[PDB]
């Protein structure tokens, strides 16, 4: 029972989850090395997952600007080999995406069995900025859609979507990077003061600060309404980058371990065909190949 | 409607005969009524497209030669091409099987203001998928319990269709209920007319062996997923003229509940519009056709 | 059509193509009837095209606002059955579409063999509004892209793309609906004055009128640079709606007729299996089916 | 150099040996140089992603067990996940066959600022497509002349790749040139190690019968589609360490010609930014970490 894992409905108080907790590993150097170990194991699990083609994984990060989503995705999951991997940032919806229903663009990006898709922001956008700014009141919708129940029905629909995925061999890790307002300001200052990060800063990043408290409430309500055993939320303290990377590497490793991927074994009958192909290849080259069965090699002429 | 099912666990297939014609016994009457329904469907579609508020899926699920393509063609050829997609769900590709079963369906959901026609549907996964137990041969995670795969699909389908309803997309579900003898007559016709040979295949004939199991799978699907907001319509399919009539009635009545209207523009837009009108009139010295009086300053 | 078909490079003078020509059929009632005939034949060709699964067709309409694109697509092509048909309006590109290359969203919408896709506007937007407003100067691109060869390279690339399609069993009909500025103004007035058309008018429709002459020159240059025998341009006078509908029905019919679709005939071997299935079905029902060969029924009972 | 082909009709396969190692004969040296190249690739990728001006396709085309997956994995696992897609072109689906052959390729072309890796490519349609003459059995229009189908594909591919170039997308084309006996040793290894069985199939073995025809089809493709802007790289594939080294050099050298930079902001944005900085400082009692 992680102190950071939320696995039941209506069981979540945001004020109790401090942004600068570090209780799993107080020493930074220790955490950096444990993080390198976790990364090795992630890469190993990914190769087994890709080979088996049985289960898919979404790793979804949801948080305020400069909480640490891109830096964490980059530092922890750059371990992954390119095969089977997609990263999908959910930006402001296009005209076409708004003309469809809100889970249409999300479901499209769900991974294949054997593959991993990383979500930078997610379908939770529609009960975060969507609830705070009440965007549903300005968007086109049928007159029979009752505005007072739009948000409640998104919590239901999100629960049902995530459980649909679970039942069809796609897991989702949901990660809230819980950063404080002052730490966000320090990181914005850093985006302004360092040339190589200027591109990352925009007007509306600054202007969303005015809605800080409403966003905090909307995270609290979302996590209360969509945490289950099969689709838990993880609330990760985000004020220290080294710690936050450590904790995300732990969550990813532990989920891959429950999924327990293995290189597939081939059937009895395929194995027999395979032995026939082995003999043919060996005969083509008069047993001059590197077999791991040395005794048969000594049998044949040269 | 004797043909609408709008509640769970309320459906007996044996009571829904394939040759019922109780709504309209005279063929020539039904052909006339079908033409009026078609004109109204065209009118509603122009309003639905202009308003961009609600989407419609029209889904047809039935055995081979029940009448899906002939009905879609005769009833919905009235539709203008704008905002219209037709999507036949064939056997899944590799990529579709590597994704989850609703992935390819959700991708074809229409935009608000649009109509998408489904020839076969997500219901494939509790019909041929239940009868041939395809889930046992497909790749899936070890933790997936095979004994509950079908019940979980009924739940997930109900929840998916209610999600769509809540986000401005309706679905009409139509089961064309054809008898096995009538299927055989239509297959014979696909064999004996050159211009229909292309439509006949080996596996169409071979699926007849599974007739009864498919009938049970339709019964179970309709028991498990009929709701007020997402009803099933069980349409007798033994006569083409009757079946086209009934489908025209269902489509027209759904579009009328949706009640699309050309949008009215705000008072402020109307004022800018007047400014544009005066400019145009002045550019051409009042030598345009207007239906409204000209006031000058 | 034929005084209106352009099938050669650098062979196009827009001033010789009047917006109100009506020389193919001067009588409106005649043209309405000929249009209904063409429409039946289009539907018949479409069913054979769909059954054969050998060739695809793009029907692309490019023109100024209220030239008549939507109402022509609606009145002439609503004959088509829904199967195998898509309509794709090219609006201003999304973020994602701008981040990709300009033909990416067009090629995505190319139809399958046996199918018809209608383009309302097209890839030609990138040498029309794209040339007129020089949008390429503000868009993201690599430093090595030379700005004053961007448009010439689009003409080359468009020719090459269209020839690529032709070689892979997809034809394109390109139709320019050539409307006058005055007639556009009358139709805008009608969009403002009639309740049911208000939705169709926007601010920027009016403001683009200031660029009218530049747009006309850009259509001239495009047609000069991309008309070929296999990918011709059709310049259709658009000032009268009945005439424009008639002429477009003729272009679509004549193209479907060159494509010459046929219901496929099955191989000798498939025909024999089919006869075995026929006997089986007949036996299942002791010959009480509607065969086209009733003499065989006399043997049985 | 010896390995880059950048002109039409200038390519003799018999002169490009599978076990050449002339760029770096010492394996340990090549492993070290490979680590340096990989760090530089990561740095370039971050700048390419930030600038959103140019896209990069890295396409690998070769026989089974030439080394495509293991090279892609060992060299490009350095890359961060952001802006990266890997796309294997397997046998076309019935929907992909109902479209034209470049349709599924063009769909996967990357956005500006992004990198897409192709395992196999559009060249499939003049390799297995030429060798097995698949075009004769596929649906097409009656007017398509079968005797010119392949030459029109060379033209169309040249024009497609030139189109991409002109719209900010480069393609690296890499042929991993493996010998038949080395393929057999790697297939043997896929059969003898349980952990690799999944990688082996019946049809991998059966394609060997067409080895010579496939060699001729790679020769013809490289003759027909090598240009200055879209060159081919013929990389000897018989040793994995050497092949990974050379591919890291090609990717690095291409990123360096593209020359991505973190974008510079305008004078006016810099000033707004100063205003935001003072505000943030004032909101907190000047209590923030700054230079
Ligand atoms: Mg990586
Ligand atoms: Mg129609």
């Amino acid at each position: 029972a992680n102190i950071y894992k939320i696995d039941k409905l209506n069981n979540f108080n945001l004020n109790n989850h401090k942004t600068d907790d570090y209780s799993l590993c107080k020493d930074k150097d220790t955490a950096l090395e444990l993080t390198q170990k976790n990364i090795q194991k992630i890469y190993d699990y990914q190769q087994k997952l890709y080979a088996e083609k049985k289960e898919g994984l979404i790793i979804a990060f949801q948080a305020m600007d400069a909480a640490g989503k891109d830096g964490t995705i980059r530092e922890v999951l750059k371990a992954l080999a390119p095969q089977g991997v997609h990263e999908k940032p959910f930006k402001s919806p296009s005209s076409t995406e708004l003309a469809h229903d809100y889970l249409w663009r999300v479901h499209n990006a769900v991974p294949e069995k054997g593959e991993i898709t990383i979500f930078n922001r997610s379908h939770y956008e529609d009960v975060l900025i969507g609830k705070v700014k009440e965007l549903y009141k300005f968007q086109n919708k049928a007159d029979r859609i009752d505005e007072n129940t739009v948000v409640d029905n998104r919590y239901e629909d999100i629960r049902n979507f995530e459980k649909y995925l679970y039942n069809n061999s796609v897991r989702i890790i949901k990660i809230f990077l819980n950063v404080s307002k002052k730490e966000q300001a320090e990181r914005f200052l850093s985006r302004i003061e360092e040339p190589e990060k200027n591109w990352k800063f925009s007007d509306s990043d600054f202007e969303e600060r005015v809605y800080w408290d409403k966003y905090q409430q909307a995270f609290e309500d979302a996590i209360n309404a969509t945490s289950t055993k099969d689709c838990p939320w993880y609330v990760v303290p985000a004020d220290r980058k080294w710690y936050m990377r450590y904790v995300v590497s732990e969550i990813v490793v532990k989920t891959l371990e429950e999924m327990n991927p293995k290189y597939p074994t081939v059937t009895k009958e395929t194995l027999e065909r395979f032995e026939g192909y082995r003999t043919k290849l060996l005969e083509e080259y008069n047993y001059d190949l590197d077999t791991i069965r040395p005794i048969e090699k000594l049998e044949h002429h040269h």
